[PDB]
């Protein structure tokens, strides 16, 4: 059984959840016996761009939790020029993982769901942050509520089926992440992304911007669901809904 303390405080390391860039999630416990997630960075081959960047991030997380309980808790943090120790809110499991593990989900807790993950992303957007990189792993669920766990900024590896059309042809706006968030909803409805079918990278690439590709959005019980679909998943950022709109939309009204 093997420790590490933050800011004078003990934790015992239960298990390690994940495994990034030059970092890792540990499962622990504190001294009054709760539980926790530490995230480990280590900065020992990390330049000074890399360092703005964690750094940037810290400070939004830090700032932001402030305005949605639907953003990560950060509860304390230790930073050397060696090494960063994130004192976080554990959560059950990451949205990616759930969805791989679960048949078929439940109307009403995809539609809480989809509640949560617009709340977090309208919080982002209204402090001037475009996460641009949204997919299903960026969320956890925390006894049945999801929370954003990052924000994009600092330097489900290198996906591109959450990739808005915009985004391949610059290669960003608050349009974008309406994208990314239309995919997750179009995979949590027919348990597929818009364009997963398309195994080459390339031919998907070109699909996505293709308008005369036309998207399949199958006749469902709930027309609402189907409605939002189509309004995220529109190619041209101009034509495509907001968030401020996806939250007055019926499908997250109507009960
Ligand atoms: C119970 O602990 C978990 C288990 C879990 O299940 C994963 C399923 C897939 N296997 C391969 C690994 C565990 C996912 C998230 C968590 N909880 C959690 N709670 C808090 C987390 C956090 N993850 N993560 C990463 C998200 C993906 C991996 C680590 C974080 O960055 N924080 C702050």
């Amino acid at each position: 059984f093997q420790s590490m303390s933050v800011k004078g405080r003990i934790y015992s390391i239960l298990k390690q959840i994940g495994s990034g860039g030059s970092s890792k999630v540990f499962q622990v416990l504190n001294e009054k016996k709760q539980i926790y997630a530490i995230k480990y960075v280590n900065l020992e081959e990390a330049d000074n761009q890399t360092l703005d960047s964690y750094r940037n991030e810290i400070a939004y997380l830090n700032k932001l939790q402030q305005h949605s309980d639907k953003i990560i808790r950060l509860y304390d943090y230790e930073i050397t020029d060696q090494y960063i120790y994130m004192v976080m809110e554990c959560g059950n499991i990451d949205l990616n993982s759930w969805l791989k593990k679960k048949k078929s989900i439940d109307p009403w807790e995809r539609k809480s769901y989809w509640k949560n993950m617009l709340e977090a992303v309208h919080t982002i957007h209204q402090h001037g942050i475009v996460h641009s990189d949204l997919k299903p792993a960026n969320f956890l669920i925390v006894d049945g509520m999801l929370k954003l766990i990052d924000f994009g900024i600092a330097n489900q590896v290198g996906t591109v089926n959450y990739m808005p059309p915009e985004a391949i042809k610059d290669m960003i706006s608050p349009k974008s992440d309406v994208w990314s968030l239309g995919c997750i909803l179009y995979y949590m409805t027919y348990g597929k992304t818009p364009f997963q079918q398309i195994i080459n990278q390339i031919s998907k690439l070109h699909a996505i911007i293709d308008p005369n590709h036309e998207i399949e959005f199958p006749d469902i019980p709930e027309k609402d669901l189907q409605d939002v679909l189509k309004c995220c998943l529109k190619r041209d950022p101009k034509q495509r809904i907001s968030i401020p709109e996806l939250l007055a939309h019926p499908y997250v009204q109507i009960q």
